[PDB]
């Protein structure tokens, strides 16, 4: 992939995350915190699980963004619509406005209805997603292994403006506190 060259600075909207995460004071990483994190609630927050969304909202063009997810057991990354719920429960999938890969419990899945197993041979530290706007692409790309493609949903019906989505994932066994980091340009 050479799509590097589409690269956008993301950074993390305080006012989307679940009441228990911690984004840093450059809003390029969030993390699970041990408590409620002494915020008011608001129509926004993610109620169920420990998700936020990118303050970037896409509605053209190609757009390319890294996460680092180093030593974490558990996690969501994707893109979703700005409309998709936030509270109750819900699946990740393309009729509920999200576009997203995952780890749990050892193994890795695109989060189709149902889910499809993924086949990676080298654990990413670095994932690299990839929108298309007008073709309706979203890729998945493992930058630990030189940028091997992870999965591509195509024909995507996004039906609004995108936003970046992630999830850090509970943190019920103690191996999964490390934070979601936004990498370098
Ligand atoms: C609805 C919700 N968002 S975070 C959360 N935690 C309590 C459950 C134990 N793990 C810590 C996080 N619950």
């Amino acid at each position: 992939h050479h799509h590097h060259h589409h690269m956008v600075h993301i950074t993390l909207d305080r006012n989307t995350a679940n009441s228990w995460l911690i984004i840093s004071k450059d809003r390029r990483q969030v993390r699970m915190g041990d408590t409620h994190q002494n915020v008011s609630d608001n129509k926004e927050r993610f109620s169920n699980y420990p998700m936020v969304l990118g303050a970037q909202r896409f509605s053209s063009g190609k757009m390319y963004w890294e996460v680092d997810v180093t030593q974490k057991e558990a996690w969501d990354l994707g893109v979703c619509r700005d409309s998709v719920q936030r509270k109750g429960q819900f699946s990740l999938s393309p009729e509920n406005g999200f576009w997203t890969i995952w780890l749990w419990q050892d193994s890795y899945e695109a989060g189709t209805s149902p889910q499809t197993t993924l086949h990676i041979q080298v654990p990413p530290c670095q994932i690299g997603i990839f929108v298309d706007y007008e073709a309706g692409v979203v890729s998945f790309y493992n930058i630990t292994d030189h940028g091997s493609l992870i999965y591509t949903f195509s024909e995507c019906v996004f039906a609004g403006p995108l936003r970046p989505f992630f999830n850090v994932g509970f943190n019920y066994s103690g191996g999964n506190a490390a934070p979601l980091k936004l990498c370098p340009l």
